């Protein structure tokens, strides 16, 4: 167990980064790397804080801190975001200045932004950095490219197994997409680490609801949902994401949205750096409510409060989907990601595929794509099946607890609406919250007839018409009277009704217990909870 950071380590990382305490696995890393100088390879959750762990040890030492990444405009990005919080960093490249290149020989700059290509050439500037300043540790962003078995290989990386040769003494920290065996193995066997910490965060965002829908066919009927009328003009439910699998699919669907008098933005690969800079104002500041993207990282949708995802069209793979879904929900707020899909989607074309020479990389592709497939038509847990591909193994739904809740994901909600088996002890709060209202409703002055009845929308003349405007008349025709009636009796059981009759024999009414007056006031208030033991009449197979 290593130990807690000291004062010196927290002040430093409220002033430049502020942040009031280190996340566990930051930390984990942060040690590992600034006080033991030893590699790492990190795994870090979508939202987590992957690169303050590269960023912060330069900094509070007051050395160099080396960066290799190929996405030039994203290392563009965290410079300025550096520099915003009193952090002096470059991006170091062919085309720039002597005098940056000076300034970092002096140590002007605590963290040097380069890609691969020019740190494979520039090995003894390196040196020299390294005997002049020190470099405290090197960065591989991105670090699964450096072999095949990743889901985006490049051949630059592979002329970074020089950098431990050329500077033994440098600890480097790889970061990684997935907790995959294989792809660990290939990362430390090509950048020749030495015994490095390996550390995982886990991979579930619990406050992600996710949802699958088909097409229909039309843009704006497939939109249309997610918007509100407030006023006479429509309105995002909170600042969205749309994720298009091509710049025309973005044109076309903002199209659509301006007929709405949408504000949106469109977000590419290749945009200026102003460009980005004035994207992400707008959208931070809720200037723009939508933004339409064809890429999934920088600056533009760089925000806390994103309320929802929408991929209109089936994602690539899923890591792309859960970088682009991890975007979402930053704040800890519940945000909601939906995936509108249709099987002819191109990123599910089989058709465009069969022209690729590398036998093991095609039969990925239609591994992929079929993965893909089947997690869309999949009427079992999203989350269960997120979390399976990334932590490489089966997951077990009673992990963690947000799966099989409300608000896990739509084959989670449609099992606590209508129940079903796959002793049986379910959450019948949904279910009894209606039939306990409906008791309540109608004044506990009749037998449970009358509240089923209710519940299952009759036009019987028993039920006066005051009581066909609420809000839950009709709300449970899902289930049969029968079920609705063998429910009370596990209510009765249990000991949330009772059937009462006073001094008029002949009239028999059913009422809220003690037990059942209390569980409604909670519930009128807050989602409670019911659980029960049951029948294979409540809940089939
Ligand atoms: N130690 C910390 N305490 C609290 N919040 C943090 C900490 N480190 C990072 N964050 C926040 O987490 C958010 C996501 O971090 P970031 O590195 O941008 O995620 P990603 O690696 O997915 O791009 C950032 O907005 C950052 O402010
Ligand atoms: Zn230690
Ligand atoms: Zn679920």
């Amino acid at each position: 167990l290593w130990p807690a950071p000291n004062e010196e380590q927290v002040t430093c990382l409220k002033m430049y980064f502020g942040h009031s305490s280190f996340k566990p696995v930051q930390w984990k890393v942060i040690h590992s790397v600034l006080e033991e100088r030893r590699d790492n390879v990190a795994v870090m959750a979508t939202g987590y804080g992957k690169s303050l762990c590269f960023q912060y040890p330069p900094v509070y030492v007051g050395k160099i801190g080396l960066v290799i990444s190929p996405l030039i405009s994203l290392m563009e990005d965290q410079v300025l975001q550096l520099k915003m919080s009193n952090i002096p960093a470059c991006f170091l490249g062919s085309a720039q200045s002597e005098n940056v290149l000076t300034d970092i020989k002096l140590g002007k700059y605590r963290i040097v932004y380069v890609t691969p290509e020019y740190c494979s050439g520039n090995m003894g500037l390196l040196q020299q950095l390294e005997a002049d300043i020190g470099i405290t540790l090197i960065a591989v962003d991105e670090a699964h490219c450096i072999s095949e078995w990743g889901h985006d290989f490049r051949d630059s990386f592979r002329k970074l197994g020089s950098l431990k040769t050329a500077l033994p003494m440098v600890p480097i920290v790889a970061l990684t997409a997935t907790a995959s065996s294989s792809i660990r193995e290939d990362i430390v066997r090509c950048l020749n680490l030495r015994n490095p910490q390996i550390t995982c965060t886990g991979f579930d965002r619990p406050n992600l609801y996710l949802e699958v829908r088909r097409k229909t066919g039309n843009i704006l009927q497939d939109l249309q949902p997610f918007l509100v009328k407030t006023s006479s003009h429509w309105e995002f439910e909170g600042p969205t994401i749309i994720y298009c699998p091509s710049r025309k699919m973005t044109q076309q669907v903002t199209g659509e949205l301006r007929k709405l008098n949408l504000s949106c933005g469109t977000y590419h690969a290749g945009m200026s750096f102003s460009t980005r800079k004035d994207i992400h104002h707008r959208f931070v500041r809720d200037e723009i409510q939508c933004v339409i993207a064809t890429i999934a990282f920088g600056m533009g949708i760089n925000k806390a409060d994103i309320r929802q995802v929408i991929h209109y069209g089936a994602p690539k793979d899923m890591e792309s989907y859960y970088q682009e879904i991890g975007r979402a929900g930053r704040d800890g707020l519940q945000s909601s990601c939906h995936v509108l899909w249709a099987p002819a989607d191109i990123n599910l074309n089989r058709h465009l595929l069969t022209e690729i020479r590398n036998e093991k990389f095609r039969l990925y592709k239609l591994k992929m794509m079929a993965k893909m497939e089947k997690y869309l038509h999949s009427s079992r847990c999203r989350r269960q099946i997120i979390l399976s591909h990334f932590e490489d193994k089966q997951v077990q739904k009673a992990s963690l607890g947000i799966m099989g809740t409300e608000k896990c994901c739509d084959n989670c909600r449609s099992r606590l609406d209508h129940c079903y088996s796959m002793d049986t002890s379910w959450d019948f709060g949904p279910q009894a919250f209606k039939l306990l209202s409906a008791v309540d409703i109608l004044g506990e002055k009749f037998g449970i007839g009358l509240p089923i009845l209710f519940l299952r929308g009759s036009n019987s003349q028993r039920l006066a018409d005051q009581y066909r405007r609420h809000s839950l008349f009709g709300t449970g025709k899902d289930q049969t009277e029968s079920w609705w009636k063998a429910f009370s009796r596990q209510l009765i059981t249990e000991g949330f009704l009772v059937e009462v009759s006073r001094y008029n024999k002949f009239m028999k009414i059913c009422a809220l217990t003690k037990k059942g007056r209390n569980w409604l006031h909670k519930a009128n208030t807050e989602s409670q909870s019911l659980i029960l033991q049951a029948n294979e009449e409540l809940c089939p197979k």
